[PDB]
Formats: C-alpha cells, sequence, structure tokens
C-alpha cells in the first residue's frame, strides 16, 4: 500500500524512520505523501496529532499508526518492534476501527472551521469571559468563570481530565463539555457537571459584551476579534487506525494514571 | 391495544387515572395489566421506575409513557395534556439499560438485575474495599463509601450528586462513579468518573468483607457470601412511546439552572 | 506529674506501656487512671481517641502524647524506640502545651450534647433539611448526608468529601456535603464552609425526624429530633509537644510521598 | 474626620459621590485624598479593590466602607439610598474598625505585594511546573495551569471557582486551591484545598521554566527569570468601618443560592 512515515525531529526517530522505510522497500509497498494509505508517526503523541492535521481532507481514507516510547493513547507500538510492524503491514494483517472527531465553527461579521482530535477550548481575551450556552437553539445557561473545553472521547484523558471530566472509552459517538472555574452563582448559574452530547447536536456559545476570544483547537491557539458565535458538534468526519491486535484502553488509562 | 395505568397513590394521581380508564371507553383499548401493550405511569420518577420493574419481563412488549401529577425526566406529560394523549394513544424510542450480575461463593447461583437508573455498592458496615476488573484486568483498588454504575439516563440523578457527567440517554454506555473515595500511599484510584461501551465488564471483587448493600434503582438488598458484582450495558432497552421530541437539555436546564 | 498510659492491647504496646511505667517509678511521677495529668497513647489514633472520650470531663486538666509504630499519623509525635526519651524529657518537665479546636454537638428532640475530635455526621438511613446559620436559613439540603469536621478531623472524612485541610491550630469547623443534589427546589453551595468560634450551624428536618448520627467514633440512630447544632467547644485538647509538631510533613507522608 | 471618596464612574455612582460630599458640608468633614481616614468606595467590590490598593501605604489609619450601587457583593454593607443616613453616623463616629487579614506576597528574581483577595500564578505559554515548599520542606511538584492563594474574604471569589472552602473574613489564615492539576503517577498533588495559619510560608520554586504570569487581586503582571514565589499572611490588616454586624454567610446565601426579596 501507499504509506508515508513522520518523525519527532530528534535523532532516534529520524534513524528509525529510515530504517523502516528501507524494510517496507523488499515488500510491495510504495512510499508516497501526497495520497498515503498508511501513515506512521513516531516519536509520541504531539507529532501524531500534526500528522493528523497535515491530512484532516485525507482521513476517508488514510489509517494512522503510532510509535514512542509510555505509549500513552496514540500508539501501541514501540522502537524495538518495528520491524514486526514493518512486517504485519507488509502484508496485512489488521483490523480498522475509527474514533469521533470534534468540529468548531466561528462566526464572525467569513465562517472559519477546525477539526479538533483532542479538544476546543475558549477563553476571554480582554477582562471577564461570559458566554450564553445555547443547545440546540435553545439557551441553556450563562456562563461566567475561566473558559470552556469541549472533547472528543479520545481527547478526555488530557486536558478534559484536569478539569473534573469523565474520561470515556474512544469508541462513544459524543463530546463533551467542561467548566474552567465558573462563578456559579444566581447571576451566572452553571451546571457544574460536564456534559455529553451525542452525534448531531450542536452547541453554541453567543458573547454577551466582549466579543474577543482565545479559542485553541488541539495545539494551536488564535485570537478570534468580533466572534459571533462559537459552534461545537461531533464531525462527520472520523480517524481510523490500523489495529493489529485489540487496543487495551482501560490498560492505558491504569499504566498512565494509577500506576 | 391492551394497556394499563399506574397512580402514585395521592389524590390527582387516582382522579387522573379514572379519567384517562373512563376515556379509553369510547375506542377498542381493553385494560390488562398482566400483560399490556402501554404502560402510563402517573406521579413521576419514583411512580417511572415502579412500573418499569413491575413489568421487566415484557419489556420488549411495551411502551411507556409517563405523566408527572410538573415533569421529571422520565414524563414529557403533565396531567392536564392527558385528554390530548389518549386521543393520540407514536414512535418507540429505546433508552440504554445496566445488566448487574450478583455472582456467590456458595451453592446459590447468580442473581441479575436490570436498572433504569443506577446500581450501587456499599459495605454492610465496616470499610468498603473493592478491586475493580475492566475487561478481566486488574484496574484499581478503591476504598471508600461505595461506587455507582449509572446509565445515561441515570445520569441526572444520583450519578450527577457524586460528579458525574449528564449524557444524553440515547448514548450507548454506563458510567462508574466514586462515593467519598480515599487517596493516600496506599489506596490509589482514578478519581474521574469512567463511561464504558456496550460490551465492556466492570467487575467488583471484594478483598476481606464479602458482605454487600447493593442498591439497585429504589431497591437496596444486603447480599452475602458475594464473590463479584458485575457489570455490563444490557442487551434489553425500554421504550417510550414518543409523540414528540423529547426536549432533554431544556429538562436539565429546568430542573438545575432555572 | 500524676499520669496513665493506654495501649491497644496487642504485646508489643502492651510491654511498651510496662517498661514506661517502670521507667517512670525512678522518678516523681504517679500513675494514677482516675486523676492523671498526662494520658499517653500507645498503638493508633483509634487508642487516641478512646483515651479522649474516657477523659473528656478533664480536658481541662490533662496533655495528651501518643505514640505510634508506622506512619506516626495526626495524633503521635513519637515511636517505640524513642519511648526511654520521652519518659526522661516527660520527667524533667521539658515541654509546652498546644492546643486543639473541637467539636460541640447538641441533638434536640431532652438534649444531647457530644464533643467531637476529629467530626460529626448526619445521614439519615430521603434526608431533606434545612440548614441555618446563625439563626437565619441558609440552605434547604437534599442528599447524603452532612459533615461536620475539627481542623484535625480535616484529614479523614472531610477530606473524602472535597474538604480543605486546615492547620489543627485554627480555631474553627468546616462543613461539608455529601451527594447534594443541588437543583431548583434544594439549591446548595457546594463548596466547604469555615466557620469561627461563636457561630452556630443548625440542621432541622423537614420531612422524616430520624438520623444516624456520628460523632467520631459512635454513630447513633437518634429517634425524632428535631434539631442538630453544631459549634466550636469552648473546651480544647491539648497537647505535650517537645518540639515543633511537623503537620504538613505528615499530610506528605500520609498523602503523596 | 478626614475622608475621600472613590466611585465606579458611571453617573449614578458620580452623582452620589458629589451628594455626598456637599452632605458632610454640613458636618466637620474634611475632603482629602492624600491623607483619608475613612475611604467610601461607590460602585462595587472591583471599585473597593481599587481603592485598597490606592491607599495599601496607609492601612493602619483608614477606615473603608462601600457602597454598592448595583446590588451589594462582599465588600459594601450599604445601598445608594442610605447614603444620608450614612452621611450622618459617620458624622458622629459611632462605629467600630473591623479587621480582616491580608495575603502578602514576594517575588524574586524582591518585589513584595498585598492582596485583598487572592494572588494566582500561571505559566507563561508553557506547561507549568513548579515545586511547592512549605515552611522549608518540599511537599509536592505541582503541574497543571496554576495555582490560587487566597484570603479569607477572597474565598467567595476565584477561590471559591476553584473548590475552595468559603471561609469567614474574621479567621486568620490563607487558602491554596489548585487550577487544573495534571495527576498521572508522575505529578501527584494533593487534590484538596489547603488552609494556612499565619507564619506559614509557603513557597513555589520553578523547575525547568522561570517565567509566570502572576496576579494580585486585579493585577497581572510577567514576571521574568523568578527563583521563587512566597506566601504568607501579612502583619497588615484591612480595617472597615462597621456600623452594624456584617451578615457575611447571609451574603454568601444572597450571592450564590438565591435572593427572594431583590
Amino acid at each position: 500500500m501507499k504509506y508515508m512515515i513522520t518523525s519527532k525531529g530528534d535523532e532516534k526517530s529520524d534513524l528509525l524512520r529510515l530504517n523502516m522505510i528501507a524494510g517496507f522497500g523488499e515488500y510491495d509497498m510504495e512510499y508516497d505523501d501526497v495520497e498515503p494509505e498508511i501513515v506512521i508517526s513516531i516519536g509520541g503523541d504531539g507529532t501524531f496529532l500534526s500528522a493528523f492535521h497535515q491530512y484532516e481532507e485525507r482521513l476517508d481514507e488514510i489509517a494512522f499508526i503510532g510509535i514512542h516510547t509510555h505509549l500513552g493513547f496514540y500508539a501501541d507500538w514501540r522502537p524495538a518492534e518495528a520491524d514486526k510492524l514493518v512486517k504485519l503491514l507488509a502484508k496485512g494483517e489488521y483490523q480498522k476501527v475509527s474514533y469521533p472527531l470534534l468540529k468548531t465553527t466561528v462566526k464572525y461579521g467569513k465562517e472559519a472551521t477546525y477539526l479538533a482530535l483532542n479538544e476546543s477550548t475558549v477563553k476571554s481575551s480582554g477582562g471577564p469571559f461570559v458566554v450564553d450556552v445555547v443547545i440546540n437553539d435553545i439557551h441553556f445557561e450563562r456562563f461566567r468563570g475561566d473558559g470552556l473545553c469541549m472533547s472528543t472521547p479520545s481527547g478526555t484523558t488530557a486536558y478534559n481530565k484536569s478539569l473534573g471530566g469523565a474520561l470515556m472509552h474512544p469508541s462513544i459517538e459524543a463530546m463533551q463539555l467542561t467548566e474552567m472555574a465558573s462563578i456559579n452563582n444566581r447571576v451566572y448559574r452553571t451546571i457544574g457537571s460536564p456534559l455529553v452530547f451525542p452525534k448531531h447536536h450542536v452547541v453554541s456559545l453567543q458573547p454577551v459584551n466582549d466579543k474577543d476570544f482565545q479559542i485553541s483547537v488541539d495545539h494551536l491557539s488564535i485570537l478570534h476579534r468580533d466572534v459571533q458565535e462559537i459552534r461545537y458538534e461531533v464531525s462527520a468526519k472520523k480517524i481510523h487506525f490500523a489495529r493489529f491486535r485489540s487496543f487495551p484502553f482501560w490498560r492505558r488509562v491504569h499504566d498512565s494514571f494509577i500506576e
């Protein structure tokens, strides 16, 4: 199959990448980063995320694989087992599995769109952060506090977890909204609890006074001036992993957080 | 269609019941409380819970309709809209349920329970200490007051009070939540609520004391010689008769934010 | 000084007690378990708690000391292997008294009053309670229960409920919620509440008057309760301390390492 | 007595100011900005915080009182309609001075800061990692969004939003909360808010980045090449002119639970 490899940039990753390419050359396997069928990410969850954002238009289409070295949540392979992976990919014993993604829409006074693998957060630019939270066109709460976080199911182990969020198995078709430091008084009454929305539900953040926000999708923070609305829904797009065995998710959670 | 109506027992619930029943006299709908097609519950979520459990062998046969003499989370009908409900008496919409299996160390067979809201586990007196096993792999040793496994529709009740996420009831899941964990040198728990898909099994295994207070919805039984309590999303679902799309998040707002 | 020793009853603690009693025979110190000036607890916080509850009518006149084998925890500053230093130091009188606040609970129906070293809890067994602060309605709580903690008790059950850990010198009590429903009909504050001396917190049933009330230790089923009242006790517990008590390092050693 | 008046700067508050200054002319009451003995704030806890900070070099000689021109918050015990009644009582001097504890922050690169509400530490943009040292002994290694040290009167503010306990402002203490700590068997923290007495010092020591966004109440400055941030209860207090018992828990009820008459 057509394949390509990204590496973190350090010595180890770059060497692994050249060795794996050399090993694929022995097989009916062509390198191609324009239209790849498999993407292999070497380094860690940062280089994986970068690869995901490199190929947002071809997600349909691509099966991702991660290598690195505490595996975390976007890898099931270590450098000392890469040769075994070349062979198994080789021909061809997997195993496609898909995780839900998150779509963010920002409207002004031209609409901008973003796909997240982990989460999207909103904060104030200037002073107070105050926002009306509208669910399916119906007002839910007037939030005042630090910010809000909408997470994918795979994203729930990251920022979402710090904020009091539920940890969700990544197969579940949903997105999850957590508060950052809500005032929660009688003027700005909020739910407190993390909220989990199914497919087709849209959450809308509507400014009450100040219309400037810091929005950050996965890695990247952007300042948005004169925002009329921010919209959240489960994306139509999914991310696909090439799986060679059942991904032991709850075991990873144990190994990461428990220990 | 065959039908029956349950009531809270108070003045208003019994009156509205006799009213609807007289309202079903004009049409080809016979009263039957042995094998009915529609169960109508009047009096709120406690009442609705009792009707669900009254007919849990015939869940594949029944559509439930809740009337709250008010609304809650299992009723979309007020006791003045009743007249327009009788006339209409639909799409059958399904909520996911929770299977609880209690396995014993003595010559007694496993007991299975279905929950619409939650199943909880606490000790019978002394400290509560249990090993949590997910898909046959030790996940944590929990010490604390107890544990709570919620259905998606149960997330608005006890689960919410414990720090759980609220989930739209259409989502195929169960959510595990902690009651007053201990975290110290010895005990380390995850802390966070955990949301499992269908086909996953969370197993509770005793460490020192085999006696547990296990609650299923309203009902809490003292269980002895317990060797394992097992949780999973049930293959069975409850069916609601929906005459309009249920505004779930609006109902969360009204109960909690208004 | 008149003094007495309690051990938990296992051999190791029983025989440290006997050998401390003999070591004290060499000085001007008299074994007296009716009116002691020094209570020594050997074996753990369970034993120290029982000692505190045995001598609560003379908290005025007693200084406490705890000895313990493992991680010393919050009510001991001595391990067995140091017992001979303590005997000498105590006997030469080389210590400073240090005090912790306590919690008074009053249960009305007739009237019952209780002192706590750690905490006092209220659970039902449909627990709806009106929470009244300094005679003013504060909230109507519905949930599993409520917990009022002393400063020293903040590392126990209070901690599991989301409460602040407080240094045991601060004159206060701390109220925490267990599983408040916190809706439209039963709005609660959520946060733990820290009260100074002379403030009074009153729990008043709205429907069912039966409650499981706990005071440290002892859970009592109180029948037909009209009111449970909390306030910082006028009484304090006194420790004989031979150096600065390293409270925050004990928090670390219990919870972090 | 010598007095001055700060307003939020909306017409409502600016006019109340001029009405009161005129009212005080019926008495022996001297308007003075440099050396006031009574600072009156008009327009909310934010306006009160600014006034405090204007006169933090002379806290022992000033008694503060607040009028809140919307509702009232936690620092204003007076409504705009009670202004004239307040003009009289102040002119008599029928008030007890009640003091609240303050928080001192020291930053070493030494700059020191007083807070009436809190002081927070966040990172520039990178991960926030700091060693937390209590009374010269390492307590935990914190990684997360930030840390917040509150005064007792500041517990009703940001501290509360972070899961902090609400404390009566008479209590001589400071309270430390976590902002979105990471707990993953590498960065284990206590989780619980911590309440320190007087004379205890909490020390934040950088690990692998020495640049921090430090906040003190309203004010937020980027400190570079920081070696240490130290917190402790200040020896300085703020004094309020009290004409009647401040009903703190009722104000907590009104703000956070409900207010069925207003």
